[PDB]
């Protein structure tokens, strides 16, 4: 139509595409982070922030894709096709699900503004020549003192 | 963690299960009604309501599954497997997307309280044995 | 002794008997309606209304009868007797459990008065000759407007 | 859904399990004590207390199981199966009815707080190894 | 170092040792008492009293020892050693875990002072010659009236 | 009942799982740091904080498991079984004791909020793919 999923958050899929693809943690790890942090936050009968709302749907999405991987693994004779599809679920669609979970999860943990600033800083920092950039890549601030 | 998608909206998947699987319109239809009613509402830089937000992730999801179907059509050569899998995307996984789309779309066109009393009243209309069922089922409408 | 279960609710077993037996939904369906509507309502450490209180006990009753169906199915050699009893659990005792769940469940969903009025209206409507009754049978009102 | 029957009354089935199975009086006895103490209270057109309400469903239930036993006696011809099943109604399913009846009947004769401190104090009396157990167990009474 | 577990509660391991070892209920029974009484009390994201705090850790301790009994039962060929260790877990370490659960559980149910007074009274009562002590041993008071 | 040990402290075992198993110092080290910092705090007739209380049960526990290891060394004669079991006490069961000790010890040296933002920030440092990870990991310190 189309509808950019981050547009309501002051971001774009092109803004998330600014970071290298070889950046977002595998979806099992993000899910692990969510369950560790916001399980009771999500399983509650109320939207807290739009970020939660987006996040639940994202997780249900990966849950449906996981169900798909199970059915495809269980119900196909050809191994070349079954392997190509089960691998496609995580390699291609998994990049989008990865950035999707990662964006809201970071947005809850730090803030929308902090993540936006981060996408910018890392997007620039990776693009700069090694000689003229700060020695270590930017990370997400939490408790930096004494 | 389980997290019921409707739980934030005062519902449960058990509440949606009251409706028969042969009830929700094909996803293409919900999408068309969505674009017809709430398109500018969705393509907005500001998030309007929680329903819009849930809805957008729903739509983007279905778009991703459609991309999966196109990719399955272009990549796989054998027709038995590609036909079994392209069908599993539409018939099986499509139900979950259908229920969500219908739930928010209807919540938007009428309201949450209307949709909920509706799920209950429809629950009564469906639970009734056929011999004693009213000639017409309840529907949502603004007149009525 | 005896104690009519609905008497505290301003009703009678004879009042529920006014409706045809071929009316109440099978118990799995009622349970489905309960779990869909009042799971969190029932699993809470407090009686909300007497209707809840009656309802929990009713459900525990059907749970005991279901346990009975399992033991009878698992622990008998004769198939004629095992089938006759397992069928008797739902056919005969199941009518009473059906009306029992249905009455409180409707009483919560609409109101005691609304259900009483309904038992009356349907009890009359089924008894009237087809020519002189409204074309469609009464149903339980919820949201009838525009 | 699981819903513990005593949960609304500030108890759990785990709390009742503190009492041994060889503790609750046969259901006929509870019924007799019930009719002796609270019969007019039960046959009342007005619901008195939540305990009465839970109690009535309990009694009506046991009456239904008794009807089941009579029907099993009249319908089945073979004695091995009818004797195994008529016994399963009294010995096995009867325990759950026994605990409920005893719990409310006792809650009525004394009170909830008395019944609860009782379940605890009895829990202590039973948990104790026999060598160190008091000559007499705790009981409920109004004097004492 | 050492740290007496009851010292913060106004007690000592020597104070618990005052009672005969053949007194504390087997750990499955104590756990049963805990789950019956304080399941919702313990599974809550807050320390209520230090007694709860001690108690959770005690239960996790017995849970680890139970896990140990499972691994030792499952992963050893020699039966004399496997039986000697699996029996040692409950016989020796189980006395300490028993008194540990029992002390806090009683401390919650009655009070710290009531349990201290009880350890004293029973410790004396068992030590007195039969002729000159009260006929029945002391028990933990709860609701003694009419 | 499950009861997560950290749940009372605003954490979960899932929150501690963010740290790799090859992260927590051997239990002897935590104990030594404990005696070095909070020994008089622990040997006190008054309970100071919930962390101290949880900590003492943790320490007494590990002491009991160490007694178990000594007893296994003195009782068992066969070396295959005694070596397999004495090792299972240190490597396997030791992890759970390690996490608890480290969690409270660190909560004491710095504070709960510091430890929690730490578990999160470390979660970010670890979740990152190696190619893009910062040259140094976050640590707790009072300067910094």
């Amino acid at each position: 139509m189309d509808i950019d999923p981050y547009k309501e958050f002051g971001a774009t899929v092109e803004l998330l595409s600014f970071l290298p693809s070889d950046f977002f943690p595998s979806v099992r790890d993000l899910l692990d982070t969510a369950s560790a942090l916001y399980r009771e936050a999500l399983e509650s009968p109320e939207h807290c922030s739009p970020h939660h709302t987006a996040l639940r749907q994202a997780i249900l999405c990966w849950g449906e894709l996981m169900t798909l991987a199970t059915w495809v693994g269980n119900n196909l004779e050809d191994p070349a096709s079954r392997d190509l599809v089960v691998n496609y679920v995580n390699t291609n669609m998994g990049l989008k699900i990865r950035q999707l979970l990662w964006f809201h999860i970071s947005c809850l943990t730090f803030g929308r503004e902090t993540v936006l600033e981060y996408l910018v800083s890392f997007g620039v920092w990776i693009r700069t020549p090694p000689a003229y950039r700060p020695p270590n890549a930017p990370i997400l601030s939490t408790l930096p003192e004494t």
